[PDB]
């Protein structure tokens, strides 16, 4: 078995191996980096996704999320407080500001000390979540707004036509913001692309140990555990890595910067946070292997969780059995 401790790879395709998406990610899984759930990709060097962001400023974020976290230093929700509406040079600006500013620091690991030290007691504002895609047209590889469609993948799959879209979305963030613990939709793929400025860390468990997460999220969050048999999926929980080790739960991390790319993997748990100001793009995918693990997803029926027009689908004729319950949680 390749890559048996679910180490996080990296992988440096040549411009070549650069053309054809869906063969390089079964390139990636024949070496075993699906076992991490999370993988990197650093694209080749005579690669680019434009030209310049010089002129990116005039971006609309509808609605900026403050995420005002509760609990201690290591477990701890967020929750999301609407603001006003704001263009991206404005929440540049914002970033950049004494108040939300990175701190000085020595290096990542110093960064990530301060970060899990200190989160809780400040609420930065994320642009998260916004329809749009800042590669060029003419960028041929690797554009997250030119691939293959999940309702196209399950009908070569299953052979079923079925309704939906599949679009990505782009992030702004700013030191501090935090994505909670969490899969993907149905267990699906993800690609993250970081566009420009500041690093995101991230935080992976294996999906052959994810249960163990689950097991422990319910421990520490016993009455959001009460409340939904996959409360995971409201995306509000956090868990420092210094709790997980405690706990015995199987994890890696791994710093992604401008230029490149990231992949998460079917029923891969992951975390992180932002640096400082910075842009990511990123898009669900699907690949004849994710069938099975889009079958056998958990689901959030309590309310909470509320998704896209095209997920409706996927449980309509993955999971059937399920269907009726998770709609009325849709309703
Ligand atoms: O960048 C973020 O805030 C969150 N991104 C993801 O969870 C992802 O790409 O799957
Ligand atoms: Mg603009
Ligand atoms: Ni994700
Ligand atoms: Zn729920």
């Amino acid at each position: 078995a390749q890559n048996p401790n679910c180490n996080i790879m990296i992988f440096h395709p040549t411009k070549e191996e650069f053309n054809d998406f869906d063969k390089y990610i079964a390139y990636m899984e024949s070496q075993g980096a699906h076992r991490a759930g999370l993988a990197k990709i650093i694209p080749p060097k005579e690669w680019k996704a434009r030209e310049t962001y010089d002129n990116i400023s005039e971006i609309l974020i509808a609605t900026p999320l403050q995420q005002v976290a509760s609990g201690r230093a290591g477990v701890f929700t967020q929750y999301h407080k609407k603001k006003k509406a704001m263009t991206v040079g404005e929440y540049r600006h914002l970033a950049n500001s004494k108040k939300y500013q990175t701190p000085p620091h020595q290096n990542f690991e110093d960064l990530e000390r301060k970060y899990w030290k200190n989160r809780i007691y400040n609420s930065p504002i994320y642009g998260a979540d916004i329809s749009g895609s800042l590669f060029d047209e003419n960028t041929k590889q690797w554009n997250l707004g030119h691939l293959g469609t999940i309702q196209d993948l399950l009908e070569k799959e299953c052979g079923v036509v079925i309704e939906g879209v599949n679009t990505p979305y782009l992030y702004f963030g700013m030191w501090k913001t935090t994505f909670a613990w969490h899969t993907e939709d149905m267990d699906l793929y993800s690609i993250n692309y970081l566009h420009l400025g500041e690093p995101k860390t991230w935080y992976v468990v294996p999906p052959e140990h994810g249960q163990r997460l689950e097991r422990l999220a319910r421990e520490l969050f016993p009455g959001s555990s009460r409340g939904c048999g996959a409360f995971l999926r409201h995306k509000v929980a956090l868990i420092s890595p210094t709790v997980l080790k405690e706990n015995g739960i199987p994890f890696n991390r791994i710093t992604q910067e401008a230029g490149e790319f990231m992949v998460t993997f079917p029923y891969g748990y992951h975390a992180g946070f932002n640096h400082g100001f910075n842009c990511a793009e990123a898009i669900n995918f699907a690949t004849p292997r994710w069938i099975d693990y889009g079958k056998m997803a958990s689901q959030c029926s309590c309310g909470e969780a509320r998704v896209t027009f095209s997920m409706d689908a996927f449980v309509r004729i993955l999971q059937p059995e399920r269907y009726d319950l998770w709609k009325r949680g849709q309703d």
